[PDB]
């Protein structure tokens, strides 16, 4: 094969570091593969990702998710036989110099809950029932909740959307309700920098990594809450969430994200060699300047192809 393609369901998150990873190795496919490489990827929430492949059984040679708890939850043994974890990242509050209240916000990061709280100021997340980055928002205020011991959820979620809780147990409507238009949601996390970018949105729950690559100004938030600390895997762990999209439960962890590559993959042994080039070298550098460091080593799970081996720890 001279020509080929390679389709890739991934993470909204995932954009830009991927997008990167997928210009050098259409230039390494050539120089040492001699084929000519395109891709056909389609960036979504997480969760939507992986149902186009179990649900709509849409064709796809490579799964890249954000919360790598999805895999082995939704795709294996029909889907895949293997997953590997490789990457983190941590929940935070973006913003930008027009937002209101912004210097507030930098001044007082503490108070943050305080001021999304406001009648006048707009805040938005991602679909829980879409995105891993939605649904880690939604917990992420239940863990405030239970960490400052002020009524966040109650406030942020249940007042203003149809999402609830019962004791630390959420759950999101396959239909939900935006009641105060003041809070914005969309289908992924990135949908959400636009609307910050030009002032429309005041703040955002969202990856540290996206703010980053995006130049956003941006709060961080206690390592008991924002989930970026693998220490904390028990307090998190006491929640969860039970989407309606797919009627499954996932616990609060500390943020991993996975990749895959399916059993029908049309393309299979190149998207395996995709897999090993991004695991590789070029691959970990075009991520840690993306502010996206990969785990050292990614850890693998599974039926683990021989071809990466030598890149991640199995287990």
């Amino acid at each position: 094969s001279r020509e080929a393609r390679l389709i890739i369901f991934h993470a909204g998150s995932l954009s830009i570091p991927l997008s990167q990873v997928e210009e050098k190795f259409t230039k390494y496919a050539q120089e040492k593969l001699g084929v000519k490489v395109t891709f056909q990827d389609e960036a979504s929430g997480s969760v939507k990702a992986v149902r186009k492949v179990t649900d709509l059984k849409k064709r796809a040679d490579i799964v890249a998710v954000a919360d790598y708890t999805l895999i082995p939850q939704l795709m294996i043994p029909n889907y895949t036989d293997f997953y590997v974890l490789f990457a983190t990242n941590e929940i935070v509050i973006a913003f930008t110099n027009k937002s209101k209240y912004a210097d507030e916000m930098l001044k007082n990061p503490d108070k943050w809950y305080e001021i999304l709280s406001r009648p006048d100021v707009s805040f938005g997340f991602s679909d829980p029932n879409q995105d891993p980055c939605g649904y880690r928002s939604v917990m992420v205020m239940k863990l405030a909740e239970l960490y400052y011991g002020r009524p966040i959820f109650k406030e942020l979620v249940e007042k203003t959307t149809n999402i609830y809780s019962n004791g630390t147990r959420i759950y999101a409507p396959k239909e939900i309700i935006i009641k105060d238009k003041r809070v914005i949601m969309r289908p992924k996390e990135t949908d959400l920098v636009g609307l910050v970018e030009s002032g429309s949105l005041d703040y955002i729950f969202i990856y540290k990594s996206v703010a980053k690559q995006h130049h956003l100004s941006y709060i961080t938030l206690p390592d008991d809450i924002n989930l970026g600390d693998f220490n904390k895997a028990d307090f998190y762990g006491r929640v969860s969430i039970t989407l309606g999209s797919t009627g499954k439960t996932i616990k609060a962890k500390p943020i991993v994200y996975g990749i895959t590559v399916l059993k029908n993959a049309p393309n299979r042994e190149l998207a395996i060699e995709f897999l090993r080039f991004l695991l590789g070298n070029e691959g970990r550098k075009i991520f840690e300047d993306n502010y996206q460091e990969f785990l050292s080593p990614p850890v693998a799970f599974g039926n683990v192809p021989p071809e990466i081996r030598r890149l991640v720890e199995v287990k």
